[PDB]
C-alpha cells in the first residue's frame, strides 16, 4: 500500500517560503521525485523529520546575502528536497549550499557534555564529529530526527563540508 | 629528545617482511611506502608496529587475489598496498590501502540479521559507513570468535584498541573489488 511521497512534500514550498522571509534569508527551493512512491504508513511520521531538516538548512545552513556575496558565493541560496528509490530502499535528501555544521562547535559541545575529552576529540574524523549529532539528548534535534527514522526501520546519514553546505541522506525500506 | 622520531623507525622493516608475506601467500604485490619521515610521538611509533602489520598482513591475505583471479577480474596481475605517512592539521594520518577484493559487505549484512542485530528491511537501508562499523563491534565476526579461541585478539580489535590506547582514531573505506582503505589518526602531542 504505497502513495506518492507528494503527500508528504507539497506542504514544504509554503513552509520553507515562510520560514526564509522571516529568517531573512534568501532560498530557492526545489523539489524532485515527488512522485517517488513509498509505504502510506511512513507520510504521516516522516513529515516532522523533513520539517526539521528543511528548518536547519535555513536557520544555520543557508547564509544571510551579505554574508553569502563576502564568500563569493550565490547571492539567494539553493534548498533541495529530493526522493527517488535505489534498489530496496527510498532515498529521501535534504541538501543546501550553506555554511556548513561547524565540526569544532560540534566536538566542543560534545567534549562539555562528557561525551569525549580533548585528547580523544583530536583525532575525531570529520565523519566521526557529524554523527555526535545523533546522540540522544545531544540537541526538534538531530537526534530526534535519527530516532525517528529508526522508528521506521530506516537509515540516516550527514555528508557536510565549510562553505559547501549539507546534505542529509534518509533510507526508508521500500515495502 | 622531543620524544619524536620519524616513523621509518617502524616503517623500515616492512618492505621485505612484505616481500616474504607476499611469496609465502603466493602473490606478487607492489608494495610503496610513503612520508616514512613524517615524525611522530616515539610511543606512538612503538606501539602502532603491532597493529600495522595486521593490516598490511590482512592486505595481501584478505585483498589481494592471487595472480590467476585478478586477471579473470580485468585488474593487473600484480596487486598494490600502499602505506603513507603525513601531517595533517595538529594530527599525523597512516593508511593501509590495497586494489584487492575489498571488504565483504553483504557477508556483513547477512552476519548481522543472523545475529540479530538488524532485520532484513534495516539491513537493505544501511549506508556504507554503518555496514563497515561492523567490523569494530566487538563479538561480532564469528572469525572473531576463532582467533580468541588461541587467547589472543583479532586484527580489527588488536588495531582498534590499540590505536585507541593512544587517544587515535580508526575508519575504513571500501567498494566491492576495488579494495580497502584503513586510516588511522594519531595525534601530535
Ligand atoms: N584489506 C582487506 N581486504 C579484504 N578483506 C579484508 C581486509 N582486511 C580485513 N578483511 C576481512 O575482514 C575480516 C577480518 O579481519 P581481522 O583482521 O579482524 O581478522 P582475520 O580473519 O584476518 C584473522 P586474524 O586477524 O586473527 O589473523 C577478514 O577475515 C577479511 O574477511
Ligand atoms: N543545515 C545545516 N547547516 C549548518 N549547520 C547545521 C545544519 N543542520 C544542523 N546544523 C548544526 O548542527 C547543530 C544541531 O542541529 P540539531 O540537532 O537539529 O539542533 P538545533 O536546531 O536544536 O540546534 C546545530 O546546532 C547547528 O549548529
Ligand atoms: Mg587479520
Amino acid at each position: 500500500h504505497m502513495v506518492p511521497i507528494s503527500f508528504v512534500f507539497n506542504r514544504f514550498p509554503r513552509m520553507v517560503r515562510d520560514l526564509a522571509k522571516k529568517m531573512n534569508k534568501e532560498v530557492n527551493f526545489i523539489m524532485r521525485g515527488e512522485d517517488t512512491e513509498l509505504d502510506r504508513t511512513f507520510v504521516e511520521e516522516i513529515g516532522e523529520p523533513l520539517l526539521h531538516l528543511l528548518r536547519n538548512a535555513i536557520d544555520h545552513g543557508i547564509e544571510p546575502k551579505e554574508e553569502r556575496i563576502a564568500k563569493g558565493k550565490p547571492p539567494i541560496g539553493t534548498l533541495i528536497l529530493s526522493a527517488r528509490h535505489e534498489g530496496n530502499n527510498v532515498v529521501i535528501e535534504v541538501e543546501d549550499d550553506g555554511r556548513g555544521i561547524d565540526k569544532e562547535k560540534i566536538i566542543r559541545k560534545a567534549i562539555e557534555k562528557g561525551l569525549i575529552d580533548e585528547s580523544k576529540a583530536a583525532t575525531l574524523s570529520d565523519q566521526e564529529i557529524l554523527n555526535f549529532l545523533f546522540v540522544p539528548g545531544f540537541s526538534v534535534g538531530m537526534d530526534v530526527v535519527k530516532n525517528v527514522v529508526e522508528s521506521l526501520n530506516g537509515s540516516i546519514s550527514i555528508e557536510s563540508e565549510k562553505d559547501k553546505g549539507t546534505k542529509v541522506t534518509i533510507r526508508l525500506p521500500l515495502t
